[PDB]
Order: structure tokens, then C-alpha cells, then sequence
């Protein structure tokens, strides 16, 4: 009776679990199985993810004020502030369902299992140092600079990720070998200043221990060449085999040493990944059906029983029919251990269908339209027009640009467009009087294509409201979006599915890449605004400054400033001019800022970018 | 009796083919096997390896003439011309031996598998249009300007190689691919350039089609990030969205698909090469076998045929021993098949010694030297005072380096070089009366040590030959090379093996991509001096230009200058500045030049150098 039904509850989330890829590890109870499958519904945890994007969203909002139209900082309309209410208001209601993730995350889990598990310990000591922090600065009104509860909010993105612990654990191997090279290149430095200092100050570059030592640590990235060697150079040709050789051993021997050391951990990263997904599944149906062969009673489970779970779980309809026949096809025998593992082996197939089209009333009229319709010849003159629309742009943008920039002529530039779009317009509604309004949704392409078409016609509408033939503005607007037409000739990709199938299985696996990106710009955003936020201000310089240039909109005044500004030092181009200029604002220990963000961004992430493309490359064969 | 030793002649050049991984396809006759063992001796190999280095050294002193100072053009002392005699006759006296090369592996060879293996035939057609322009050159007075037969000396590397014949396979295999994602960059540019061509000529970067273009092809590289989109983030805020993916998609995506792709057919490299090495093995004894057990004769190989055949071949003679004393072991039975190719696993064995130790008349006296010559701290004491050197080169080179660059005092600066050089002098001479002087060269540190102690001590007491206390070139030179003394505290390499370990496994494998580089430099230099030899001349420039910096010795106008030049490229920052340079002095179609020069250089090679250190890499774990 009751523990009848008990064992239900126990069958469901156990199955549930061995679909999804959990663990067993959570108490059982009466009321906790309520709790276990509403706290993992669908609504539960996309808000779980809509909050973290909310305090991580809230950093553009709060008085450094990133409400602007230029960065730039000699001129700026610059302010506009919120008051204490709202941005402190919202900042305490995200922490209120972080809490409440905490509280039933330990609550369902073991209580010896929260004090071991150190990820959870993590995250109570976050919670109470950002409420500290919170109504610390409540009780001032907002006049604390610096605000340290917002160093600790992406590790509320680090928590509830599963990727993201995959990954931090394999750069934590890597760690003890990439000390050792990042000692012997602080070596390798070392020993060329010395040799250096002998050979060209017995040089504007060398001329102290500290300038020589910051003009080779920047050529180590190679990002000042010709121009740190051509005195040298130009006194003797002998002297380019000193820089071609510290560039040989630096450059090429070293840094590419990092990435091999890198993805020697990467190497087996996406088959163990599916290893530990099927071994979760094994111990998930296997439980469940010890749980289930134990219910009342040789030893086997009843399908009557089965019977009542398979249609409480949740699951696709596709695969829930096969499991019911299945079950069906069997009798009244009690299941055997064997045959109830690989009866759940139906989830490993997979169905694609589109849709089936619909007739019309008279014969001729259906018979003629669906037999031109399949003719696979009826996209191919939709993507010969499309390349006919884009030469057509393609000849009209190269020829008014060289000559006369205000009044062209643009006649027969409406014309064209008119015949093109009523072209798109016909087509797309003669394949839905062929396929049908849920004919024509079952393409992914037609969706893109049916969506870029109706917008297109507004855009020409509203040109031909207001002309017959803000004139440029328009057809700027139109313009642009026809280029993006060419978007839908790329799919049909024949001899080089190598390319597009990679592409793919990239994207489907950078929640964790993509997730450590942006720890690292959120953490280093803060610390460089409370360094360096009012240090720059714009009021006959030398001819390759950080002022000769109009580099003024690279600053840290605010949140949207620091991330252009960290991006164009993650591409190493031209990094030597901004280590000049903070030294000359900011004082010479600015150097070890930017040092350390070379040494994350550059050297560890994108020799970490390359690590993931090798493994997802080289994938099934 | 006539078949008896030819037989053996046989049977010697087989085991000699079976230890140096040959084939056995050559013609078997009497003398011939008196050319095959003399043709692939040490003396006759080292010979075609010298001539190759001297038509590639000649290019040094022909007309261009590299024999200069300084590559500036701004001032230079130009000519030093020889005349017509020398350089066409060394040139024709490296062709008679190649032509002799080719001879001779032509008859040893078959005469039908001559004219199957392409690269033969391709030796024979450039040998003659080589000795054509040879003739042709000489009947004028040298005055033809452009030289082809220079052009298909690095044919005569490609042609002996054995290594670089691997790798050319490896990246012909590698090539659709190649061309496919190099297909999808040149869509992936003109539809940016059509795109920004709307939103920023509705800034100098985007004025025209070549100009954009060209603009976008440096930013692909990153060459110039922050300086091409300032004027446009300058207006708004939004537009650096455009350029973050532009540079997303175009350098992270499709730059490292490039190096996965190239991976993908060094994958299995050193393997692959391990197992046709021991497969020829395997076929050469065989048929070595097959024709010792068809001598005279159940199935056997007589030892006293085998007496006479080991003596004869040229091998180490520990291994040499080894296999005697087996088969003095084996009685005069007939030796078996199996017994016979596992007779030759001694060939996988290596021994290492040193050397034994001498002692002296008096035991005392050798009781107490050699007995803290065993100590494991003699060397520890030598490591001890060589770091002490060093941190007084150390702190005397930044002191002296601020202030006062005229007249420094430097007067214990002579007397710390004296005590280190005699206590180098007495360590090694008591090591040597420890060890002996065959004890002390059996070490390859004690080699580097011994030699530049002797070299120490001629610089001081050369300096103490002229002063008590040219001072400073001297003390600079005595300084210098006191810092070499670092590269001995360096091989006590404890806990880092593994990047020790790969570097020695670096260097011993780059013989074929050493050799590809040296194919790609020689090829685009000689094209680069005939297109730009006399196109730069130096007699209120924009400030950052070629001629505001001194980029002036970064000509073509010689062969030392063209490779410094082209390596200024391959690094490939500041070359928007070559562009813009050979564009205006060369007339817009060089810019063909410097991007073909960008695809093999940057893209190809140093994609295939991080392909060739992963393999080497990851090897025998």
C-alpha cells in the first residue's frame, strides 16, 4: 500500500536520473522525491541560469556608469548615476535565491556530504561575505569606493556548472609543468639582459636594468621586431644573430612548448567524458532495478509494474511508445537482470523526421504544383538570383566609392531591388501553397530565409513610401541586410563536410570555454577599474605615442572601457605603447598588471583555445 | 670457389643494408659490389654533404655582393665585385659531382627503375638546365642580370634527403584540406569588406576596394588592432562589435583549423617511422639468410660461413664481439631460420662507459686524492663559486650602468676575475690528477668546462699583460664570456626531465623541417632581389612611416639583407609598414609577393613547427 507506492517514487527518480546523467547520491524520502523532481524541473533551473546572468549583466549599471555613446575621454557627456535604491535592491534579491539554491542543494543531499564536498563549503563562504559586503556598504550611502562583493560573483557561474569543473581540473594537472617553463624562460631572460646591457650600452633601449629588461620581455611576444633591433642593425650586420636567436628560443621553442604541455591533458577529454556519462547510466537503471526486484518478491520484475512508471517519467513520446511495446510484447514473465539493462539501450537511437505535406481539392491544380515543387532545380534558381543580387551589390558599392561621395545617382539601384524581393516573396509563398504553414517551419533554413524576406519588403515598402524614383540612411539599411542572403549559399557544403561537422561539435562544447573567458575579463575588469579609473585625462608629442595616436578611448573608467581596452592587449599588437603610458600616469608597478594579463589571457586561454580545437577535431576516426 | 666469395660479397652487403635500414633493389654483380661498399662510406657521403653547402654559401659572394658592414643604404661602402672567373668555376665544379652522383646510383640501380622513380628524373632535368644557363652566362660577360639555374640549387638538398621526402608526403596528404579552408577565409574577407565598405564610407582604412581590402587582411593577422578601429569607436560605442568578430572568427577559428589540419597527418610520425625501419631490417637478413643457407646445401647456415662474414662488416665492435662469441658459443649445427633473425636482436642493446680511473706510486697520497675526489661536492664547490661569479657580474653591471659611463673604477673588478679563473685552474687540474687525461674527456661537461677555463685565463692575463691595476673592450669581452659559465649550472635538470628529455628529441629530429625552411628562405630571396634590388634610395615623413622610422636597411638589394628582411616578415608585426613602402616604390602589385610570402612563411611552417612538437611530444607515454 504505502510502501507500495513508495517504491514508485523511488522507481521514478531513478530512472530519471539514469536518463539525465546523474548521481545517486541524495537521501530518500516521502516528501524529498516531491522536492527532487520540482527542484530539477525545467522552470527551476533556467532561472537559476537567468539570475546568474543578472548580477553578472549588473556591473554595467553601477557608478562607473557605462550609459554612454563614446568612450572616448576627451570628450564625454558622461554622467548618469542611479540612485542607492535599485542597484542594491536588485543585488540583494539575486542573493536571496542563491540562498534558497543552497539551502535545498544541502537539504536533499547528505549533511556529513555538505561539510566534505568543498565545492558547497565554497559557496557559504561567498554567500556571507557578499551579505557582509552588502549591508556594509548599505549603511554608508554608497560612498565606498571599491566594492569587493563583486570580485566573488562569478563564482556563482563556477558552482552550478559541470563543464567548467572538467576543465579547471585538467589545467590543474598541467600546472607543475608549466612552472617549470615559465622558470626556465624567467632564466632565459635574465642572461640576455646581462648580455645584452655588455654588448649595446658599452641604445635608447638599453640603457638600465629595468628599461632592458621590459624591452626584451616585449619582444619575448614579438610585438615591437624591426624597431628594437635596427640601431643595432644598422651599426653592424652581425648583430641581428642576437635577436634572431632569442627569438628562435623564446618565441618559437617555448610558447610553443606551453600548448603541448597543455594538451597533454586535454587528450582524452571528450571519450572520457562519454565513459563516465554511460558508467552513471549503468549504476542508474541498475539500482532501480534492485530496488524494483525487491518490490514484492524467483528473482525478476513484474511488467505491471513497469507498466505504471514508464508513463510517470518524462521523456521523448518517440521512445516512450518503444518502451510501452516493448513491455507490451512481454508477457506475464518476471523480467530477467540482463534483459532489463539492455532494454533501456532504445535511448541510444535517434529519429529525424520533418513533416508530411498536404494536397489541395482539384487534381490538376495539386498534381502540377507539388511534382515542380519536388524538383530540388527550385532552390537552385532561388540561390541564382540570390548570387545575381549580390554581384549586382557587389558592382554597385566598388563604383560609387571612388568618385563623388555626395550626390549619386542610385536609379536603377530601387529597380533592382523590387524585382528581387517580389522574386523572394513568390517563392516563399508558393512553397507553403506546396509544403504548408507547418510544412514550411520544419526547415531550419526556410525559417532563416522566410524571416529575411518579409523584413526586406518592409524595408523596400517604407523606401517606396517616402520616394518614387534620410534617402542613404535607407538604402545603407537595405543594403546591409541583403548582404546577409549570402548566408543561406554557405550551407550547401559538398566536398568539404569536414570543416562545417568540426564547426558544429565546437560550438555544442564551449559552455565551458567560453565560461572561463569570462571569469577571467570579469575578475580583471575590477581590479583594473579601481586602479586606473580616473587616471587618464585628455587637456606635440613624440611620433609613436599613446597620444601622437588617438588611443584615448582605451581606458578603465568604466565596465564596457575595460573590455575593449583588455581585448586589444589579448592580442599582443601594440602592447609596448601601453605599458608606456601607464607608467608615465600611473607610477612603474602598473607594469606588473599588465604582465599578469599577458600571462592569462594570452599565454594560458589561447594556447587553451587551441587545446580544445585538437581534441574536437580529432573526433570518431 | 668463384661462387664461394661471391657469395660472401653478397652476404656482406646485405648485413651492411640490414644495419643502415637500406633496401636491397640494386643489381647484384662482381665489381659492383666493390662500388656499393665504397659509395656509401663515411669519406664519400660527407663529401656530397660539403658540395651541397657550397652552392648554397655561393650566393653569398656573387654580384649582389654581401660583403659589407652595415645594410644601411643611407651610407654604405657598396662595391667589392669578383670577377668572372671564380664564381662560375667553383659553380661548374660542384656540377661535375652531382652529375657524378647520378651516375653512379643510376648504374647501381636498375636502368627500368630509373625511369619509374621520379625524383631521379627530376635530378637529370635540373642537372641540365643548370649546365645550360651555365654555358650560356659564361659565353657573355657574366652581364645576363637574372641568374635561373640559382633558382633549382635547393633541388640538390631535396634530392639526398631522406627526412625531408617524409615530411613533403605528409603535406601533400594535407593539401584539400587546406585549400578548403582557404577557400572559406576568402569568402570570409570580401563579404567584411562589402559589409564595412557600407557602414564607414556612409575613415582612411575604408576609402576604396583594394584599400579595405587590404586593411582587412592586415587586421587578419593583427597586425594593426587598436590603430584601424579608433576613428570608428570613436563615434560610437557599438562598433567595436564588428571588429571583435571579425577577428574571432577570422584569427582564432580559422588560423588554428589550419595547425589541427596539419596535425592531423603528423599524428603518427615517429611511429610510423620506427616500423619501416625495423621492416627493412627484417627483409634484410632474410635475404641475407636465403642466400647464406643456399650456399652449399637440411636447411642451415654453416658458422664458418658466418666466421668469415661478421669479420668483414663494419659495425661496433662491442656488438662486433657478441656476435662472435654466439657463434662460438653454437656448435657446428646447422643454424636455424628462427634462430637466425633473433641471432640479430643484439643490435638493440646499447652499452654506455666512460672510462676507468688511474692510480699513483705513492698510496697515501692517491688514497686521500681520489678519495675526496668521490665525493659528489668537488662539483658542488665548483657550482658553488660560479653562481658567486655571477651575482658579482650581476651587481656590477646595473651599478655602473646609471651613472658615469665614461670613467668608472672598477678596481676589484680585476682581482673577483682572478681568484675565480685560479680556482677554475686548480679544480680541473686536479681533477685531471684525479681522473687522467683520458679520465677528465670522457665527460661532455668537463670538455665545456675544461675549454673555457683555458680561454678565461688568455683574456685576464692579457688584460694583466697591458695593465697592473683598450681597457673596456677587453673587461667587455672578459665579462662576456664569464656569463657562459651559466650553461653549466643549467643540465642539473631534477625535477623538469621532461622538457630536457624533448629538446635533446627537438634537435635530433629536425633535420628534414631545418631543411624546409632553408628551401623556402633560399627560393624568395633570390626572387625578392631581382624584383627589388635597386628600389630603395635614400637622399618630413608622416610619423609612422617607413621613413620615420629607420627601416632603411630592410632592403633586397643583397643576399644577408634579403634574409633579415624576409625574417622581419615572418615575425609579422609592423609589415603594414612593408606594404605601404614596396607600394610606393614599387608600384601596387608587390603587395602579390608579400601575402604569398605570408602563406608559406607564417601560415605553413610554423603551423607545421607546432605539428612537429607535439609529436615529438607526446612519444613512447
Amino acid at each position: 500500500a504505502a510502501r507500495w507506492d513508495l517504491c514508485i517514487d523511488q522507481a521514478v527518480v531513478f530512472i530519471e536520473d539514469a536518463i539525465q546523467y546523474r548521481s545517486i547520491n541524495h537521501r530518500v524520502d516521502a516528501s524529498s522525491m516531491w522536492l527532487y523532481r520540482r527542484y530539477y524541473s525545467n522552470v527551476c533551473q533556467r532561472t537559476l541560469s537567468f539570475t546568474i546572468f543578472l548580477i553578472l549583466f549588473l556591473a554595467f549599471i553601477e557608478t562607473p556608469s557605462s550609459l554612454t555613446s563614446t568612450a572616448d575621454v576627451r570628450y564625454r557627456a558622461a554622467p548618469w548615476e542611479p540612485p542607492c535604491g535599485l542597484t542594491e535592491s536588485v543585488e540583494v534579491l539575486c542573493l536571496l535565491v542563491f540562498a534558497a539554491d543552497l539551502s535545498v542543494k544541502g537539504y536533499l543531499f547528505g549533511w556529513a556530504h555538505f561539510q566534505k564536498n568543498l565545492w558547497l563549503l565554497g559557496y557559504l563562504v561567498v554567500l556571507v561575505v557578499s551579505l557582509v559586503d552588502w549591508t556594509v556598504s548599505l549603511s554608508l550611502v554608497c560612498h565606498e569606493p571599491l566594492r569587493i562583493r563583486r570580485l566573488l560573483r562569478p563564482f556563482f557561474l563556477l558552482q552550478n556548472s559541470s563543464m567548467m569543473k572538467k576543465t579547471l581540473k585538467c589545467i590543474r594537472w598541467s600546472l607543475p609543468e608549466m612552472a617549470s617553463v615559465g622558470l626556465l624562460l624567467a632564466i632565459h631572460l635574465c642572461l640576455f639582459t646581462m648580455f645584452g646591457m655588455l654588448l649595446f650600452a658599452g641604445l635608447t633601449y638599453f640603457q638600465n636594468l629595468p628599461e632592458s629588461l621590459t624591452s626584451l620581455l616585449v619582444l619575448l611576444t614579438t610585438a615591437n621586431n624591426p624597431d628594437v633591433m635596427i640601431p643595432a642593425y644598422s651599426k653592424n650586420r652581425a648583430y641581428a644573430i642576437f635577436f634572431i636567436v632569442f627569438t628562435v628560443i623564446g618565441s618559437l621553442f617555448l610558447m610553443n612548448l606551453l600548448t603541448a604541455i597543455i594538451y597533454s591533458q586535454f587528450r582524452g577529454y571528450l571519450m572520457k567524458s562519454l565513459q563516465t556519462s554511460l558508467f552513471r547510466r549503468r549504476l542508474g537503471t541498475r539500482a532501480a532495478f534492485e530496488v524494483l526486484s525487491s518490490m514484492v518478491g524467483a528473482v525478476g520484475v513484474k511488467p505491471q509494474n513497469l507498466l505504471q512508471v514508464l508513463q510517470k517519467v518524462q521523456l521523448d513520446s518517440s521512445h516512450k511508445q518503444a518502451m510501452m511495446e516493448k513491455v507490451r510484447s512481454y508477457g506475464s514473465v518476471l523480467l530477467s537482470a540482463e534483459e532489463f539493462q539492455k532494454l533501456f539501450n532504445e535511448l541510444d537511437r535517434s529519429v529525424v523526421k520533418e513533416h508530411p505535406p498536404r494536397p489541395e481539392y482539384q487534381s490538376p491544380f495539386l498534381q502540377s504544383a507539388q511534382f515542380l515543387f519536388g524538383h530540388y532545380y527550385f532552390d537552385y534558381l532561388g540561390n541564382l538570383i540570390a548570387l545575381a543580387n549580390l554581384v549586382s551589390i557587389c558592382v554597385f558599392l566598388v563604383l560609387d566609392a571612388d568618385v563623388l561621395p555626395a550626390e549619386r545617382d542610385d536609379f536603377i539601384l530601387g529597380i533592382l531591388n523590387c524585382v528581387f524581393i517580389v522574386y523572394y516573396l513568390l517563392e516563399m509563398l508558393l512553397k507553403v501553397f506546396a509544403l504548408g504553414l507547418r510544412g514550411y517551419l520544419s526547415y531550419p533554413s526556410n525559417v532563416f530565409d522566410g524571416l529575411l524576406t518579409v523584413v526586406l519588403l518592409v524595408l523596400e515598402i517604407s523606401t517606396l513610401a517616402v520616394y518614387r524614383l534620410s534617402l542613404w540612411d535607407m538604402t545603407r539599411m537595405l543594403n546591409m541586410l541583403i548582404v546577409f542572403r549570402f548566408l543561406r549559399i554557405i550551407p550547401s557544403m559538398k566536398p568539404m563536410a569536414v570543416v562545417a561537422s568540426t564547426v558544429l561539435g565546437l560550438v555544442q562544447n564551449m559552455r565551458a570555454f567560453g565560461g572561463i573567458l569570462v571569469v577571467v575579463y570579469y575578475v580583471f575588469a575590477i581590479i583594473g577599474i579601481n586602479l586606473f579609473r580616473g587616471v587618464i585625462v585628455a587637456l606635440s608629442a613624440p611620433c609613436g605615442s599613446f597620444e601622437q595616436l588617438e588611443y584615448w578611448a582605451n581606458n578603465f573608467d568604466d565596465f564596457a572601457a575595460a573590455l575593449v581596452t583588455l581585448w586589444n592587449l589579448m592580442v599582443v599588437n601594440n602592447w609596448q605603447v601601453f605599458l608606456d603610458a601607464y607608467r608615465r600616469y600611473s607610477g612603474p608597478w602598473s607594469k606588473i598588471y599588465f604582465v599578469l594579463w599577458w600571462l592569462v589571457s594570452s599565454v594560458i586561454w589561447v594556447n587553451l583555445f587551441l587545446a580544445l580545437i585538437l581534441e574536437n577535431f580529432l573526433h570518431k576516426w
